């Protein structure tokens, strides 16, 4: 629910992308018509886990690298914040 973590499974498109951008670990925009959009990834939520790995505290370059090098399945657990 509103306060709670949610886990979203996405699949990469033909160029290896799932459909979002982020900054300082927070998702900031979803790409229209993407896997992220279809599967309900949310903006203003922090990236907690990717493919079951906790990434809290990692810098953006590392989160980016994990996303870019992932296989086609990308599962992300996200968390709201105030
Ligand atoms: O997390």
């Amino acid at each position: 629910g509103a306060m709670d973590p949610r886990t979203i499974t996405m699949h990469k498109d033909s160029t290896g992308h799932v459909g979002f951008i982020f900054k300082n670990g927070k998702i900031t925009s979803i790409v229209k018509d993407s896997s992220a959009a279809r599967n309900g990834l949310l903006t203003e939520h922090n990236i907690c886990e990717i493919n079951g790995q906790n990434v809290i505290g990692l810098k953006d370059s590392q989160i980016a690298d994990i996303l870019s090098t992932s296989g086609t399945v990308v599962t992300i657990t996200i968390m709201p914040a105030f």
